[PDB]
Formats: structure tokens, sequence, C-alpha cells
């Protein structure tokens, strides 16, 4: 990682212009920045901030996979400098934010099958991100998924300070569990949100929580085409079909009774 000086970054981001694009501001900071012709993501950093900023350097220095973003550097006032991702992130695709068209069923399956082997990597090296959602998957150039913010991630235990995404969490990891487990409970999540087009949460809306439609669909009160995001020319029933196959087994509410990435990756692969 280039340890980047302060004027550095505060040149590149237009003195860190805070107002937005349509400014440098893209979202909550994280700043555009062009360092030598490349476009590169400034995250400028109620005091576990520059704790955070310790923990994101330490999984990215030992964790480097195709789908993951990487870090390209830092600054210290307390910055991060990421790999520029064009075409933001999956929660704002499948919300088509800014006019942006719906993803095709081909482009989603190809997501969750990245994600996926993002997930797996972090697995294989031992880590727990704990804060896998949509808005946490960014995409490139190319719609290739990359997991996002590793600050909550960690190297059978139980934690006084419970973290990450309610509409996303395990109830074992409401309960305080830190296990590999609940990143599968959460990808779930994930991919009712691809299967759906729905945010994982709405207050005006019935069921509130996205994770609930597995038991609409489970007491055959409803289907699973009802719910299919109707944002798509592409999506074949049988695949869907199989992808809510993987998230209603991703979404079982006991730790052990739900597949490994592994066997969601695999799975996955099947579909297709
Ligand atoms: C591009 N956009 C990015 N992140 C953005 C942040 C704003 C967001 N909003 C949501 C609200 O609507 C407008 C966009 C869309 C994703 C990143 C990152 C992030 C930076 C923060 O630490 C984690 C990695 C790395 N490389 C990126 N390349």
């Amino acid at each position: 990682f280039h340890s980047f000086s302060f004027y550095e970054l505060k040149n590149v981001t237009n003195n860190f212009d805070e107002r937005p694009i349509s400014g440098n501001k893209m979202g909550e900071v994280v700043y555009k920045g062009y360092v030598n012709n490349t476009t590169v993501a400034v995250k400028k950093l109620t005091e576990e901030l520059k704790q955070q900023f310790d923990q994101e350097i330490k999984v990215m220095a030992k964790c480097q996979h195709e789908n993951l973003v990487e870090l390209l550097g830092f600054s210290s006032d307390l910055c991060l400098v990421y790999v520029y991702m064009p075409n933001g992130s999956l929660l704002d695709r499948l919300s088509c934010l800014d006019g942006t068209p719906p993803l095709s069923w081909h482009m989603r399956c190809k997501i969750a099958q990245g994600a996926a082997n993002g997930i797996n990597f972090l697995h294989e090296n031992h880590h727990i991100h704990r804060d896998i959602k949509s808005a946490n998957i960014l995409l490139d150039e190319a719609f290739t998924a990359k997991i996002s913010d590793f600050g909550l991630a960690r190297a059978t235990v139980m934690t006084s300070r419970i973290v990450g995404t309610t509409a996303y969490m395990a109830p074992e990891a409401l309960r305080g569990e830190i296990t590999p487990k609940s990143d599968i409970y959460s990808f779930g999540v994930v991919l009712l949100e691809i299967i759906t087009g729905l945010p994982a949460v709405d207050e005006h809306r019935e069921p509130q929580l996205l994770l609930d439609i597995k038991e609409e669909i489970e007491d055959e009160e409803k289907t699973i085409e009802d719910y299919i995001d109707k944002k798509m020319n592409d999506a074949d029933s049988t695949s869907v079909e199989a992808m809510y196959s993987v998230a209603s087994q991703c979404l079982h509410e006991k730790k052990n009774k739900r597949p490994d990435i592994k066997k969601v990756q695999q799975l996955l692969q099947e579909m297709t």
C-alpha cells in the first residue's frame, strides 16, 4: 500500500469537495479522486473511526482477491484510497438509482457467483465479514462483484458489542455470536434482493423485512414468481427458482443447518 500525504489527496479530490458530483462527494465521507490519470475512491475518516481504519488496512493486507475491493493506499486527517468502481453498489443498481438501466438476470447471476467467490476467499482465509449486504457489494467496469467495507471483519465465540445491519443479520449474530455461518444468512438476504429488486427493509411495506417473504412463500400464501423483479426481460423460471433455493437454504434459522460458502458457490455454479 502507498502512503499518501494529506496534500496529495486534498489536491486530487478538488480540496475534498463535499457537494455531490452532479463537486467530488459520491456518498457517505467518500470522494472521487484522480491520481496519475486513474480515478480513485477516497474515504475521509463516536471515536471508533480511528479503530475502523486499523482493521480495514489489516484485513486488506492479508485479503487480495478479484471479488474483493483493492485498497490502493492510506493517509495520516485520516484517509483510505481504493480502486474506483464505476458502477457503484449492487443496492444502487438494483434500485436503478440516478436513471441507470435495470440489471439483467444474466448479469445478476454473475454478481451472485462473484460475491460468493469473494466470501469463499474470506472464509478460506478464516475471516468473517460481519456486514454482508448489497451496499457492500460494489461493481467495476465489467459489473464484477467486489466485497467492500472490512472495518467490522474478524479473524464458537461471543461478543458484548453486537455489530452489522439488522435487516441482514442472522438470529445468532443479533445474540452476540461471531461465526462465518452468520455471513451465509446475510448473503441469503442479498440473493433475495437480486431476485426481487426490493430493499432488505422498507417501513412502508408488508412485510417490512425482505427475509420474511421466505415464510410467505413456504406457507404457500405467495409464490417466488409473484416476487420476481419485473424490471427484467431474461429471467427464466428454472434459474430464478434455483437461486431462491440457495437463498432459502442460506436463510435457515439454525446455523448448522445452513450450507457453507463452498456449497453456496457450488449451487450457484450449477444454476448456470
Ligand atoms: C466506487 N465507489 C465506492 N463506494 C461508493 C460509496 C458511495 C455509494 N453511494 C450510495 C448512495 O448512492 C450514491 C452512491 C456507492 C458506493 C468505492 C469504495 C468504497 C469506499 C468506502 O469504503 C468501502 C469501499 C471503494 N472503491 C469504490 N469505488
